[PDB]
Formats: C-alpha cells, sequence, structure tokens
C-alpha cells in the first residue's frame, strides 16, 4: 500500500521507445547501446519504432539496427509500423524496415494499407516505393477480382 522512491539499479528499459517518440536520437543511441529492450511491453499497444519520431529515420535505425519490431504490429488495430513511415511522409524509414526484415504489405485491422495511407496524406514518394514492396501486383488502370476487404455489407 505504500510505494517507495528509489531502490533501483539503472532502471533502463522503456526509455528506448519513449525517447524515440520524443525525437531524441542521442537519448536512445546511448540507452539502446546500453541494453535498451526493443521488444519492451509498450503502454500504447504499439512498437519500439511505431512510436518513434517518424520524422527521423535515424531513430528507427537505432531500434532496427538493434532489432525492433519493424514487422510485428497490433493484434487489435494491426497498425503496422510501416504506416508510421509513409503516414509521416518519411521514406528513409521504410527502406530501413525493408533493410532489416520488415513486412510492408499488410492492412490495418480496419481495412486500409500502408501505401494507401500515403496516397491520402501527401507522401506519394513514400507510397510509391511502398506499392512496390507492399504487394507484387502493380496495375494502375486494372482491378483484382471483386473482393472488397473490410466491414461486411457494402452500402453505396
Amino acid at each position: 500500500m505504500e510505494p517507495a522512491a528509489g531502490s533501483s539499479m539503472e532502471p533502463s528499459a522503456d526509455w528506448l521507445a519513449t525517447a524515440a517518440a520524443r525525437g531524441r536520437v542521442e537519448e536512445v543511441r546511448a540507452l539502446l547501446e546500453a541494453g535498451a529492450l526493443p521488444n519492451a511491453p509498450n503502454s500504447y499497444g504499439r512498437r519500439p519504432i511505431q512510436v518513434m519520431m517518424m520524422g527521423s529515420a535515424r531513430v528507427a535505425e537505432l531500434l532496427l539496427l538493434h532489432g525492433a519490431e519493424p514487422n510485428c504490429a497490433d493484434p487489435a488495430t494491426l497498425t503496422r509500423p510501416v504506416h508510421d513511415a509513409a503516414r509521416e511522409g518519411f521514406l528513409d524509414t521504410l527502406v530501413v524496415l525493408h533493410r532489416a526484415g520488415a513486412r510492408l504489405d499488410v492492412r490495418d485491422a480496419w481495412g486500409r494499407l500502408p501505401v494507401d495511407l500515403a496516397e491520402e496524406l501527401g507522401h506519394r514518394d513514400v507510397a510509391r516505393y511502398l506499392r512496390a514492396a507492399a504487394g507484387g501486383t502493380r496495375g494502375s488502370n486494372h482491378a483484382r477480382i471483386d473482393a472488397a476487404e473490410g466491414p461486411s455489407d457494402i452500402p453505396d
């Protein structure tokens, strides 16, 4: 019932993802190399990089070079960390994921894709390299077999 203050030998563990999300490359570079856990249980059901500052491929590299979860996503929203790169209009982040084992052809639990999200915001440059690694199919004026992927029922 009475919590204590202190009594810990270098509590370095979730400080890796935290700094990443706070645009802190030097904070993690030191922690990450000090033993920061890349697969640490984040409190946002997210990943070690999916939460890092997407405006700095340098961070993702720190977690990726070490072994973050550039592929794993969320079993609840399937928010793949590949969207964080394109969604933020960052391409250097996507290459890194692909440079170190990272699936970039998945679909958020809803029914979207990492390449489509970029076509909405304004990262066509990031969505381009994505449509290539996010599925072999690449037809501009074509259309796979009628298979709406998402919620049942299709209300016009």
